[PDB]
């Protein structure tokens, strides 16, 4: 649908005076410190996305970052453990208020091991998303027109994710152990910045 | 060493009305399901234990139970993952006010590999702590003499390692996040009752 | 294809008054003690098959459980093993007379490692199995026609393949290798409940 | 402790009228159709053994098939897997009422995951088997002392483990499922004489 | 395409008036102990294939056996190691002039890890073996057309791969090395009859 | 395309009065000491190759070699370490100024795992290269057109991958690092030749 | 032995006006990125050395960085790949003239597989080297004598091995392969540094 | 004993009239292409033993290579697939009377899992070798009597081990198998020195 790029920040919150906002990252790899961050992207859940391509250096963003601190909007990731590490290391706010649809995925989609994006989407949604057959240079000054489609469609359908979610977290009675589990993933992201990323600390061995 | 062994559960909370309580269990096995809880041990931090044989299908302990309940007692556990899950499998009541020496030692006895209770004993207080050659029935009517001093033995440096261990937390700023793992780590333990004690849950796979 | 859908139990036995009946589940997943049972198939080898849905929390399916517990009708499954914990699990009666297709085809068919039921019917009975549906919401309120046509599929077949079978173990002289089998399953099966799933009893390691 | 050595039978079974008899093999190797059976022990339960030297090709030993035959005697092994196969596939005979010490340690010793007689003996009975520090050719037309010691070792002490092994199944209630194994391990021996001795015939791959 | 299926044995050795014979088998299964020969295959090195069904429990097959028995006569496999041994197994009878498929692909075509026969038959003639859509029941009483004509479809090619492998072994010099192989091949196979199958009797371990 | 096939060696290097030249081999396989290098193709960037077949015990290429010994030339391999090795072995002569494209997407595609040539040209240019659909020879007196053209896809795009690469390796800052990595190349070949190929000989262990 | 222990760095470089400097570190850990340094020793080859203690954020050691940066002197590390990296991390120099006593024995102790330094010290002087019994914190205000003793060992006898290295290098004619690896080590540090410290950068994968 | 140590070769054959010598190695390491042949050792099965050193770049040895190629003398060998693989490649010439303790431990110890030499002198003999407490430099100018003692140890025993391994392969009636796989062995042998070391030719993948 619509889809507003943006360069450096938001040029302002009137699209997200809302409870919940979806995000998403997009990154030259999976290390933070070696791999920046070169997209971040963002819905309102009304079928419209806004993409912000972050610059090489950049360390601010601050009407972004004011939404990522704002303790009243919860921020809904798919594997937020990853995206709330790397914004935190790039900007230095760690967010704190979080729902994270893979987490919920294997607290209550039981019946399967296959809980990537993709899957849910298709069980939950009906929902068809197409994956690129290729990857991209995301730091690329000019995003193509299928590098901003594929962006943006990994958070158009997060938040219809989270109310089915919720409602089966409730019908199976694990709404606390989600609960406990979101509070705590923003110091699982901490812990893999600090060094821990290959390490359950939890594990006996 | 002085030790008390008591059938069932503490006469009375005379002997603690302290900060902290080291707390450690003796089962049947690793599963919390099949394997009951054959005894409790507990210490002050003082020269002296407490062994508490807990009988067959005993279901209540009150006295214990106060110690386990009360939130003004931190309770001390090596791997308290697995002693938290017995625990509260056997009374019904999941401590919520916890340190672990493990957890704490993978915080900060980066320089190893080993983190068990002997070779952390070795290290930080020059203390020998010699590990029974053999296995035994723990669910045995009468305990040996040999048994009861390995249980003993098992509480009675837990104080003195969390001291050590509080101090290098400080030294190397990383008192937040062991905090927060204290604090997931009761969440830790019903996950693992309730059925997911295999998975980690934070895991990309 | 006739599909009678019932909710919580048969009406009656009329249907089933019948030397073998074949035999399915659905569930949450495949761990009895986290996952709870929310279908059973049953088949009386003709063109019909019923799909009973099953509540959460019940207790009781006095018609299923009397079918279940007679000892002059054969329960055919395929790999039993954890159909038979489940149902023991839920309505607390162990079936003791029963026929599993995978046995079976572990005994019979020597020139093949894959004894699953779609590569046993294409092989036996030139029928196509599908799939896709087999990881989804069981515990809906109201299964679509799609659920209940893939529930159904996994019964029509056995009786045949139940035939065909005997045909064969006769054939190779290893129809007391089977009986033995199939008389020790149901105690398989409560080893699994008890807490041996992980474990082969048998094996010297 | 008194050994007596006889070559291919036992004289007469004046010592054996009783209600259980342990029983052990040595053997050229792990694999019946191979590797022949050498040397079967017998005992009482007393403090003396019965060593047996099989010849080569040796068909028949009409006294020992006598017990082994005997449903109104217990047959005692450690792993009994192994010593029926090769006992059944040399004399042709499958002893069908066993006791094996490994299930009842697997299924009463939850506590540990080392089930060698060893390690059983050393924890119930504080004895010490010393077992040879090399292996030998007990084809050997004459065994050494130390063999025929090392061999009779292997047999005085089940007796006194059955025992306790009973009661700890008496306590866990676990005596049913005992039973069940034991009536099934038979037909394991009988499935590994034909072929299937890498094959757990009930996991589902 | 000339397939003539034959009961039990050839009726005489007319077509076989050659100096080599392309031979395969098919069977109930990879073990010789267990699973008998069901099928023998061969040809003349012609557009026609001989099937011959063994019976159950055949010791004899006079006018096959006096084929594989004359050395004047180079018996061509893929794969011969497993043949022989169930042939040698079957009839008594090893074969010692062989030419194996598989060991000259593995001398001649090493710029490759796949030495199937379908790839085999595919790189060196542009020949497209179609494979079964599952296995089958090779000891049925009448054998499929379909079934029928993968059988002779295995032997139709092996003389034209013998040429060119013979063409290969001799442009880089390793006759003398595959001759070598040939000639302990069924010894390897009688190693296997033997008991050795799963040990590589010249590695260090 | 104009595809020029060579008989020993290039005519002359009328068309190789260049920088860069992008280098590829062919061999009968992976192991320098047993499979010899059978073709040699060249381009100079323009849209044309050349493909040079090399004889059995061919020692000798002196025009090639020279263009391989020129220091003002940049030899472009993909994957260069294995070529490095073949050419020194078969020619005498060991290239010391080197682009590998392997390495560059090592040290600039952190995005992926995928490093092989088709992904690169796929990913980076567009442009589908259609591989092998079995294996070849390679050794063949007369090569296939398919072959001439494969074998010539190989080199017709590296020019345009390494001016790609170079422009990211400026990008993200590690030219001194590719610049050190290229230099050490083939002295890694050399080590390949002399006996380390299975040995990573900077690791631990 | 003499050894000298500082404070923050050398006071001056009188005893270092020599070709050669043996090095070593210690840290609280395998992560440069994560754990401090906290020990520098050297030696001049003599019968002393000199323990450095390093402070938490220190940022500057002048003498100790003159010799690492001195061209003219040949640091000789064991495993040097670990301990540039950490220095250079630490201060912000990498040397770029270095010796490795690892990648000497990988290239001469081609007889065996064990390259630690106890192995390497025994074999080829005869000197015992003894191995802490447990771990310690490198990061104690104050070290223990044992301590002191310990990080001393490490750097007493690599000038030995050193000279005896340099002659097994001429004499199995490596030397040009061993200054090539040590040219190149320093990058290989570098590469760790920059995230790649579990990548090998010319694997094929 | 006495152990003659000679440089190049033997005087004389005078004390090699004999049906059976033994023969052992010692190398720069396990790949024949990279790792010299530094000793050959000698025993006529006497209390004495001849140690050769061999020098580097030694082309010819005609007093050894006379005995090697004797077809009269039968050369024993512990894993002779090794030193004839050395032997062959140094000297250029291949025993083809050869007897390997090892394959005939794998054909007639199939009680143990054990095939070392020391374990079978231990076993067969006993008879205790002390090994070496390191590894050492076999390519010195002047060999230790350490190292001549433990070089000699190695050949002294292997007449009576092949007196004994003959005994055993005549009761277990393995003769023909052991001729059979003695006969091959020279050219798995030779196989291993054209490039096929790491491939078992004759397993299915």
């Amino acid at each position: 649908t619509e889809i507003r790029v943006h360069q450096g920040d938001l040029p302002n919150l009137d699209n997200y005076r809302i409870d919940a906002v979806a995000v998403d990252t997009e990154t030259l790899g999976l290390q933070p410190h070696r791999d920046r961050l070169c997209v971040v992207q963002l819905s309102s859940g009304d079928g419209t996305a806004d993409v912000i391509q972050i610059a090489k250096g950049q360390k601010s963003a601050p009407n972004l970052v004011r939404l990522l601190s704002d303790r009243d909007i919860t921020k809904i990731f798919h594997f937020g453990r990853f995206d709330l590490a790397i914004l935190a290391h790039t900007f230095g706010v760690m967010p704190d208020v979080v729902f994270c649809t893979k987490i919920a995925s294997k607290l209550t989609r039981t019946y399967t091991d296959r809980h990537g994006l993709k899957e849910i989407c298709g069980e939950l949604l009906n929902v068809n998303i197409s994956k690129q057959q290729q990857s991209s240079d995301w730091a690329a000054e000019t995003l193509s027109r299928a590098q901003i489609e594929y962006a943006a469609s990994d958070v158009l359908y997060l938040h219809r994710l989270k109310d089915i979610f919720e409602e089966r977290l409730k019908r199976e009675e694990r709404e606390s152990v989600a609960k406990a589990c979101f509070q705590f993933l923003p110091m699982r992201a901490n812990l893999d910045l600090l060094g821990w990323s290959e390490i359950d600390i939890f594990a006996h061995s």
